[PDB]
């Protein structure tokens, strides 16, 4: 078992220019693989997640080259649906807007495909985005338990009425709505209830239209498609930085700032986490807003008790602020934390209670009382990333912080102890 142990850091405060962003990174990958021309994307992600999508790309036969440090990706588009025959497996680590996009797009005309990933991942649901697509046609079998991956797709998806349950992963819906315009029929896709994750849609949208399609949004409740649409080349299209791995550095700074900027992401960027700086604000601390940049600076850190169903990712990252913070700390309407990269809410609990807060674990939501003072534990990551980066900031305090397994902070940031080191002062 490898770790890391992280010494007390006196104040943090500089500049940090982000990776790119996963999300957008992921979906413009697929949608350059589906459209007609070259895309030359720039501020691509380099980390397992996006590595596991290029991976998919290069065995169905896609095309295209990466710069030395992997951030420049040159794309010759598909121009149209991607196949393969024979069962072919495509292995997705653990990457969810890989497995649940492919599962979609991979459903267009025929194929024989298998999608398949790591331990955890045959652990999480993907039932609502195969009772959806088989409503439009598709062929989908489970290769091992039902409502999980494994999938074996054999095509057939063709558009028409499509329902979706919303209430567990806005993935789903993401899925869908990436597939439907290149389906011969129209695809009326509609939300059986709830929708969790509303602002990574917008980003679904966003990207979508920057690939030249658009479609009805009819309140979020119900999407209309016109399928025979073709995805086409944007040319060159800037990655934004990652809002979610920006929330550590803009966290650490309402903690034991000092000033800490991160760049690559501003006031017009269309992903939801960066209203994870109006948290800080709402705790007490200081937020600049540029074209580029968002910056942080410390102020105060007082409680907050708040729905994070929009900022679910981010919101981690003030469940250990929160140990900072005077007063107790509620996450509220954060379920699909347990079917992530690990249970989370099981997770974050029991290893707030180690280094001293009294947690209560919710059904979906958490709540959190600091300790006087924090104690040394050795944190378990549960190879997720994020469990990585949010306990870093434990050494934000008088004591140090063992947190094993670093490397879990690939899935989305390969260099983040680096980054935070970059940051750290010791005046
Ligand atoms: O579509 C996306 O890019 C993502 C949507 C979210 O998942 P849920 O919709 O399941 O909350 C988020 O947690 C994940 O890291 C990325
Ligand atoms: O990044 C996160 O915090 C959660 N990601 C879930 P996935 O992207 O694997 O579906």
């Amino acid at each position: 078992m490898e770790s890391l142990t992280l010494q007390p850091i006196a104040r943090v405060d500089g500049t940090i220019n982000l990776p790119g962003s996963k999300s957008v990174s992921n979906r413009a990958l697929l949608l350059a693989a589906l459209a007609h021309g070259k895309t030359v994307l720039t501020n691509l992600l380099d980390s397992d997640d996006v590595r596991h999508m290029l991976n998919a790309l290069t065995a169905l036969g896609v095309s295209y080259t990466l710069s030395a440090d992997r951030t420049r990706c040159e794309i010759i588009g598909n121009g149209g649906p991607l196949h393969a025959e024979g069962a072919l497996e495509l292995f997705l680590g653990n990457a969810g807007t890989a497995m649940r996009s492919l599962a979609a797009a991979l459903c267009l005309g025929s194929n024989d495909i298998v999608l398949t990933g790591e331990p955890r991942m045959k652990e999480r649901p993907i039932g609502h985005l195969v009772d959806a697509l088989r409503l439009g046609g598709a062929k989908i079998t489970y290769l091992e338990q039902e409502n999980y991956p494994p999938l074996r797709l054999q095509g057939g998806f063709t558009g028409g009425n499509v329902d979706v349950d919303g209430s567990v992963s806005s993935q789903f819906l993401t899925a869908l709505l990436m597939t439907a315009p290149l389906a011969p029929e129209d695809t009326v896709i509609r939300i059986k209830g709830d929708l969790v994750s509303k602002p990574y849609i917008d980003i679904t949208l966003n990207l979508m239209k920057t690939f030249g399609v658009e479609i009805e949004n009819q309140h979020y409740q119900q999407f209309v498609v016109k399928g025979g649409q073709s995805y086409q080349s944007p040319g060159t299209y800037l990655v934004e930085g990652d809002a979610s791995s920006a929330s550590y550095f803009l966290a650490a700074a309402a903690i034991k700032g000092g000033t800490v900027k991160v760049t690559g992401i501003g006031r017009n960027s269309m992903q939801g986490d960066i209203r994870f700086a109006d948290v800080l604000e709402k705790m007490g601390a200081t937020i600049c807003w540029g074209d580029d940049y968002i910056s942080c600076t410390r102020g105060e850190l007082n409680a907050i008790d708040m729905d994070m169903n929009h900022i679910p990712d981010a919101a981690m990252t003030i469940a250990t602020a929160a140990l900072f913070a005077k007063g107790t700390t509620t996450l509220r309407n954060i379920y699909n934390w347990r079917v992530k990269e690990t249970d989370r809410l099981f997770a974050m609990a029991t290893e707030l209670r180690k280094v001293g807060a009294e947690v209560e674990e919710g059904h979906d939501y958490i709540r959190i009382t600091p300790p006087e003072k924090l104690n040394f534990a050795e944190i378990a990551t549960y190879n997720d990333h994020r469990m990585a980066m949010c306990f870093s900031l434990v050494a934000l305090s008088d004591t140090p912080v063992t947190i094993l397994d670093p490397k879990c902070t690939a899935k989305t940031f390969p260099d983040y102890f680096e980054q935070l080191a970059r940051i750290s002062q010791a005046a």
